[PDB]
């Protein structure tokens, strides 16, 4: 077990992260976080019976609205919460089945951070695209990826394009013509 | 056991080392671990009860004074050696009810790396807040920093900010009002 | 075993993976990829006893025919495939007595990825000349290449010149002379 | 064991690499592993008790011999082979009683990368100081350095300044003195 096995076996959850409002303009990828969670959640829609779409918002009232720049599938379970890590009660259960996590979002350093750590206690593969991934500072944002890329086997950094990819392991898939019209898709800011 | 564990679970020891006068000037980022350091002084203050604040100072006399910039605790704990690694007699007994460590000064590739493998002799779990830590030498600096990130899983190397988040698991947390104020506050030189 | 062994013990199988013309424009370092791949066809040539060389076509009708730049071995065994890993029935025999594979081509965090992890689970070493390797976008790929180098003690990158020179322990060795002639070429793009 | 050990500890071997005319120019940080190399042999001539300094010369006659802007000490010792790997019968019965080796020259993809691993199936704790190692390209130097910073727990790069410092834990050394003397020389290239 080295990379994404082929999306039909086992279960995996995407979770798109606190990408609120409060953020839009304090982050310089906010843009490619927000293109990222667009194409987690066609993909989605695309394999609904073997994925879940996951949505969190951090304290909502206070500075926090997930951005209607992102279109969620009909099929996603936003929670709200007030802790850091986005291991709640309510998305505890919601795993219990699933063998696979691909977490996106902001902060790298902070909700991130202590999101995949705590998802690595429960056993989970967690695979993370740093394609949309970001944080308000640089040097915040390095030091937790360099962190985070010494947590393997069972915690992996790529790209959105390298984790489709991964999933799909032939281009003759039954479902490749349609994955492959996300890959199309040109990201806001160049990769 | 994969990041800070909750203020409450375990002591935690701070460890302000040789940010003395002869340095100021000839490191670059002195002022960010000047800014660290006044960061965790406070946060110290907040949960008194969990936390040590140790100081440490090198050949004092010859070169050598904590610097006024940095405000210390009242309850701090500082001490003067001349054995590179700040592991000496006196702080090896404060440290027998101490399960982590926060150490950040200077140092990256001298005082701090020599301290830093002897806490990991002790079965000590250290936090290192790239954030509060600085070198003469570029050079001397990155090749320290890459090696103590293999040291895992007992080493780790985050930011200032990262590390108070990590210690409060929850923004509802009775100290968060308190904690909060503290990562409001901007450093001499840009993260 | 933590280098190539000397090419006389055991088998080892080069691989060019994916070299076609639709990528020749779309890859910066395209022409280094080419160069390696010429570097390797003719150091094959020299140990045809010991050595193995593998061409990889991708959906070849669908834009794809290996470059005309790269002057393929008359003993060159190529394949064509629609799995995006270079590892179907036709290969998996013909590594059956290969005990080493220097993978080399496009994409890093596609074709390649995917390949290097199933050759792992082979239990191959297999040895990545970053000399020869390439991506589209450089976040796709350097992604890719700090997710590989954790992935040791059987999976190793390095460049064409070191690679060539680990099989060749000793400068006095039989084959040394015409080996040397290979490391004296200059590769289109400066290293 | 995480860092050198005091210099009375046991028995530690510099290894001065192929530091010959004709790479003289073709190296950008040569004079850089030129001070380093004059740093060590200085080094070794406090404490030759516990010290030894090997040089080696690859293929003398043709291209190569030790440059002249390095004084050797009086216990130096040189030997030539033509293997690019500086394990030969002469120098491995000189490590039957040696547990540390300090490797520092060039190249660091070439004759540098297969000594450490010899070195590292030897059982010994290599220590290589960034500071004074180099290579003609600046592609096969990096890769070469990111494999070795992987081959842990035994191998360690750091830098010279560091390297003294480990082996003298305290500033109160009987040696230190004599030590700090060669901290404050200044290398050509800035580092």
């Amino acid at each position: 077990s080295r990379l994404m096995p082929h999306y039909s076996k086992g279960k995996t959850a995407f979770l798109c992260v606190d990408l609120q409002e409060a953020f839009s303009k304090r982050i310089e990828n906010f843009a490619n976080c927000v293109f990222v969670a667009n194409r987690l959640a066609r993909l989605h829609e695309l394999v609904p019976e073997n994925t879940k779409y996951i949505v969190t918002e951090h304290y909502p009232k206070g500075l926090g609205r997930i951005v209607p720049g992102i279109t969620l599938p009909q099929t996603a379970h936003l929670i709200e919460k007030t802790r850091f890590s986005c291991i709640v009660p309510q998305v505890e259960e919601l795993l219990e089945d699933v063998d696979n996590a691909v977490v996106f979002g902001i902060e790298g350093h902070a909700c991130i951070l202590q999101t995949v750590a705590d998802l690595l206690d429960m056993n989970k593969r967690v695979f993370l695209p740093k394609d949309g991934l970001g944080s308000q500072k640089k040097t915040d944002f390095k030091a937790a990826m360099k962190l985070m890329g010494s947590w393997s086997p069972n915690c992996e950094i790529t790209t959105s394009e390298s984790i489709l990819l991964q999933m799909t392991k032939d281009a003759m898939d039954p479902n490749f013509k349609k994955i492959s019209k996300l890959l199309k898709e040109e990201p806001p800011i160049p990769l």
